């Protein structure tokens, strides 16, 4: 009782666009599903304590204050599962500038125990243009072949998740001009 | 003492001609190996509780109902490794409509605790190729990239099983016209 | 107590050579790190026991000869980080003829436990062209795509690493004639 579903994906890709259009849907034929943000959850407790302005500081921080945080919002999401399903937009791993960070480390994993994990992946190219077409969020304008990097180590990450808890690896398309596809496949994914 | 070898590769790759072919070769030399489909493990257990009248019906189902068949079958396995040597004939992950699924899960994993994980591959053309000559065992006609897809995820997981178990992960092509090459490459490798 | 930063790549890459000259410019900041190379502290144990007369012979020896002296230096290399800072030499994955053995199972993983794997990158052309220049450490010539079936694998099995662990993973380009530019991004990791 009461799913869990990660939705993933480097910034840029849309989750959170397709998440918000599958949701509208799935209410269409009363399927309740709660969006939570993950880095929402995160940016609260940052900006609770100083660490941050806005959100796009929190990748920059140490990574030891990222895992703590990290691990905090686990728990608080976990406990939103108890009361309705939840769709948790969020990463298979950070970009750090020490690295990439899982997302979803084996404590916090086994915390939220998401029934399915959700890859959404487009070509670099439309990624890359999309980030810099937004002068709201200010994202990492990195070359494709990085953003290719990102999409290929958070396979190996969610993968992973897969092999410790046994959950499904979804990977969905969210093309430039085909959105309506991605939450075709998405909602069909959740039936 | 009791060697267990997993043999993994998307479907039409060629492992079960792989295993056969090298089984019967190494008993030339004395060296007994016994086949063992887990496929066939759960098909079993399937069809006796009404799940399924064919086996392409087992990647469909339930993933609950998947993994709980799932982890009967590496029980049954584990003890066939008890009487003998064994080669079994797996996957890596397994395409189910909800995303990929670790075929050897951290309990199956650990019940079996393979010694080498082998990983047979050869090009998405000529899998694809292999499935459309085949009205026998109807498969997955799906893209050359979704083939391509596949292989990437599963060594990704199997990857992740060799971090767990310490298990060798090894990579043989299995390409047309060369079947003969990749069996002598098995051949050398269980010795 | 005190960093641990473990540096992976594939032989040829130039791990080694980038962990010294970050070492010795580390110290003109007064930032004392000790290098340690991972497989010599194996040869400390087993040209002790008599399995190799060099150090090219560990990656050709039985899978569970090794893996039985991998353990011991793992211990030796968190003893040594109880006293000074380490970055320790080693490599993600090892290729042996029965398979890539993981460098950090995880009980290796768990011993050692480093805040940050780094992984140093380029070209297979890069690496293969430095290969056949060295008649000294004399390696693997295999084909570029061996290599780069390498890297792949030492990839899945780093992420894998930080799923378990959370320590980030640093992605390093070395690439040929800017070792340099190699040296200050590490530096600038480490501060
Ligand atoms: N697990 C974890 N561990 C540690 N830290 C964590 C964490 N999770 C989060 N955090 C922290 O939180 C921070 C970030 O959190 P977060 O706030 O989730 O997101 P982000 O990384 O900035 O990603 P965005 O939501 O901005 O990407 P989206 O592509 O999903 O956006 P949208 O749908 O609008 O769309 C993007 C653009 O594309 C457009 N678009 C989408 N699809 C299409 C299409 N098909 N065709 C044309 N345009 C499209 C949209 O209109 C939009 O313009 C991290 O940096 C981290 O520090
Ligand atoms: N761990 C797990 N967890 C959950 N569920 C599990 C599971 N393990 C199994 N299952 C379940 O079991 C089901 C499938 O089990 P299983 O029957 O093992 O998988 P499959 O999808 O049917 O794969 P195939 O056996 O059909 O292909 P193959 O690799 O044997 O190729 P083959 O050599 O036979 O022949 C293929 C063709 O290619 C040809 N071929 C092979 N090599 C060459 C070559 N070099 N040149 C030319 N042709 C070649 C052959 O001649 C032949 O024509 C799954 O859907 C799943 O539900
Ligand atoms: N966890 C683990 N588990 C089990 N076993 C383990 C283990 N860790 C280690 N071992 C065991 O130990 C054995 C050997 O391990 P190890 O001792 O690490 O040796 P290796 O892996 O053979 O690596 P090398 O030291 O030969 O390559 P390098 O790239 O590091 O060399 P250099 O940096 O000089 O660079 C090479 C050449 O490239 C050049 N170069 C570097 N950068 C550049 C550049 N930017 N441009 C041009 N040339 C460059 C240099 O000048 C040089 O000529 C393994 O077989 C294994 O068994």
């Amino acid at each position: 009782k009461n799913k869990v579903v990660v939705v993933t994906g480097v910034p840029g890709v849309g989750g959170t666009t397709l998440t918000q259009k599958t949701i509208e849907k799935l209410k269409e034929e009363g399927i309740e599903y709660k969006m939570v943000n993950f880095g929402t959850v995160m940016f609260e407790v940052a900006k609770e304590e100083g660490l941050v302005e806005d959100r796009d500081q929190m990748r920059k921080l140490d990574p030891d204050t990222q895992k703590r945080i990290q691990k905090l919002a686990g728990r608080k999401i976990a406990e939103m599962a108890k009361e309705s399903n939840v769709i948790v937009d969020t990463h298979s791993t950070v970009k750090t500038p020490k690295g990439y960070l899982a997302g979803l480390p084996i404590w916090v994993l086994e915390e939220l125990n998401p029934d399915i994990i959700v890859i959404v992946e487009t070509s670099s190219d439309e990624i890359l243009m999309r980030r810099l077409g937004d002068a709201t969020r200010n994202r990492d304008i990195e070359l494709t072949s990085d953003i290719d990097e990102h999409q290929f180590m958070n396979r190996c990450a969610a993968m992973a998740y897969g092999v410790l808890t046994g959950a499904t690896v979804k990977i969905i398309k969210n093309r430039d001009g085909l959105l309506d596809k991605a939450v075709e496949e998405l909602i069909s994914v959740l039936k």
